[PDB]
């Protein structure tokens, strides 16, 4: 809608960087989209994909979940507040899945990529549930480099809203995964400042967010609102130097935006 379009570009066009947005309202179907056929560092949001590929195996493997890993020192990365937390005890899977969800630790996401088989392994899962886009090209926190025009470690919006559609609100995944999935990023612990600033407070967020060089800064969401049916939210933006400060605020200001419209 033009209207959408105008105060999206405007904003943009005002904080200097470029913004991708895709919100699905799984209600009535209708989508709002905004260079959400362009590709975006993905930074931290990644994990979500992540988590769901754990799920997936766990469909099949069912002690996988509480299986036990005794990680080391040397596994540990300079953002892990979890897992630096449990060393002594270490964790099971479900709960390096919920520390990588809802506080990002970036030592609990390396070890479910170990688990799962690798990088490919979280790419391959994209494909089966039908997301051409997403690509994984390095571990953390290697993959938060967010260089201009660097396709590594992107995705699109559109791919992104598609995938935590069908995974959180469609048949992607069995029952009891899909609700693991919803409960974990009901849990996370570092969205207040983006996606859920810009919703009316008596609204139900589940985000994954992602920051990274370049200013990047990224929230993806499903919103569970007062009337009607759950909503999707993806939205990337980064910015022209290096070291940019991130803008949790145009998060917040597009989501403002975006709400308005519904
Ligand atoms: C992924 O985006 C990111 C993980 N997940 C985060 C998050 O979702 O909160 C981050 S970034 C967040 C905002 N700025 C700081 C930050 O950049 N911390 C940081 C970054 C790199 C290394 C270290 C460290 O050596 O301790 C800390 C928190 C969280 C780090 C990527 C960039 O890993």
């Amino acid at each position: 809608p033009a209207s959408v379009d105008k105060q999206l570009a405007e904003l943009e066009r005002n904080a200097n960087g470029r913004l991708g947005v895709a919100m699905i309202n799984t209600g009535n179907g209708t989508k709002i989209l905004y260079r959400a056929a362009q590709r975006f560092p993905f930074c931290s949001t990644f994990k979500f994909m992540l988590a769901a590929a754990v799920l997936d195996q766990s469909q099949s493997q069912p002690n996988l979940l509480n299986k036990h890993i005794n990680y080391h020192e040397s596994d540990l990365l300079s953002y892990a507040p979890i897992t630096r937390k449990n060393l002594a005890h270490g964790m099971t899977v479900s709960e390096l899945c919920a520390a990588t969800i809802q506080y990002s630790d970036n030592t609990a996401a390396n070890l479910l990529i170990k688990e799962l088989g690798g990088l490919a392994a979280v790419n391959q899962f994209a494909r089966s549930i039908g997301d051409q886009m997403f690509r994984l090209d390095r571990w953390e926190p290697d993959l938060n480099t967010a260089r201009p025009n660097d396709p590594r470690d992107t995705t699109t919006p559109a791919a992104m809203a598609a995938s935590m559609n069908k995974l959180v609100l469609g048949d992607a995944l069995r029952p009891a995964q899909r609700s693991q999935l919803a409960v974990w990023l009901k849990g996370n612990t570092t969205g207040d400042a983006t996606i859920r600033a810009g919703a009316p407070t008596d609204w139900i967020v589940g985000d994954k967010t992602g920051s990274g060089d370049y200013g990047t800064t990224n929230d993806i969401a499903v919103l569970w609102p007062t009337k009607g049916a759950p909503i999707v939210l993806v939205v990337y933006f980064t910015q022209r130097e290096k070291d940019a400060k991130p803008r949790r605020d145009v998060l917040a200001s597009v989501t403002k935006i975006i709400l308005s419209q519904i």
